[PDB]
This record gives structure tokens, sequence and C-alpha cells, in this order.
């Protein structure tokens, strides 16, 4: 029961994009943004921002610039959780909705019910080569040290 069923699985075959967000609590600067597993890449630099604001707007970034099926791995657990419970929590009685970020998480979920098939998945931060290391570096440029 709700506006979408969001896989289970990653999607076989489809782009993967390893999204992340970073801000500076100080000055409200962030960066946000995502590498693919075909070679794409982007990241945009945000004002007025927070933490849990921008790996929202990388999500949405990653939505906005996909096919119709996309795999997103975040290492958000605040951005997958208020995303899913939006999804599974709708048009049913005791769904109050989130407070803050709220006209973000309506974009997201905006752009998300126009897909084939959507997999959202957490993974926590790591050191290494991989996906969501590389988009840490490039968003945490000039943000937070590393
Ligand atoms: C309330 C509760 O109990 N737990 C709870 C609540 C919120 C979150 S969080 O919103 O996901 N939050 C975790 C700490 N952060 C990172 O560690 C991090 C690491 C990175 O490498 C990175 O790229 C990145 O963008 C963030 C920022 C984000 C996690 C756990
Ligand atoms: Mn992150
Ligand atoms: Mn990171
Ligand atoms: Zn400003």
């Amino acid at each position: 029961g709700s506006m979408y069923q969001l896989e289970k699985e990653p999607i076989v075959g489809a782009e993967t994009f390893y999204v992340d967000g970073a801000a500076n609590r100080e000055t409200k600067l962030g960066k946000a943004g995502y590498v693919t597993n075909r070679g794409r890449q982007k990241v945009v630099t945000l004002t007025d921002t927070t933490n849990q604001k921008t790996e929202l707007q990388a999500i949405y970034l990653a939505l906005q610039d996909s096919g119709l099926e996309v795999n997103i791995v975040t290492d958000s657990q605040y951005a997958l959780g208020i995303i899913t419970q939006w999804i599974h929590n709708w048009k049913k009685r005791g769904w109050k909705t989130p407070v803050k970020n709220v006209d973000l998480v309506n974009q997201i979920i905006e752009q998300l019910i126009k897909k084939e098939k959507v997999y959202l998945a957490w993974v926590p931060a790591h050191k290494g080569i991989g996906g969501n290391e590389q988009v840490d570096k490039l968003v945490s440029a000039g943000i937070r040290k590393v």
C-alpha cells in the first residue's frame, strides 16, 4: 500500500548512482552530487543548507539525471528512512508528514513516482576506492576535512 514499491534487490543491468552530500554547520555551505558506474558524475555547490539537506539533494539529482530504472546507493540513513517512510505511509490515517525538509522530500517523491523501478540502498560511510568513497571526496572538497 504505497504510491510505489521500491525494489528489494538492485536492478540488474541498471546504472548505479553513488550519491553523497556534505555541509558545514558554521557557514551553511555544502555540496551534493553523484558518481555512476557508467562514467557520469556531477557535483553542485549549495548555500543555506544542512548535511541532511545535501544528502536529499544528491538523491534528487540522481533521479533527475537517470533513466526509468535506477539504483541509488546512499550512506544517509535519514534520507533512506524519510523517503521509504513517506512511500509506505500514504492515504492512510495516522500519517503526519515530516516537519523539516518537507519541500525537498516532496520534490523527491515527485521524481520517484515517474520511474519504472527504483532501488535505494544504505551503506555505511567507509574508506576505499569504491563509488561511495569517490563521491564523498568530491562533495567534501572545501566543505569538510577528510
Ligand atoms: C538518529 C540516529 O539514531 N541515527 C542517525 C541519524 C542520521 C544519520 S545521517 O543523516 O545518515 N548522518 C550520519 C552522520 N553523517 C555521516 O556519517 C556521513 C558520512 C559520509 O561519508 C557521508 O558521505 C555523509 O554524507 C554523511 C552525516 C549523515 C545517521 C544515523
Ligand atoms: Mn553521504
Ligand atoms: Mn562521504
Ligand atoms: Zn545564503
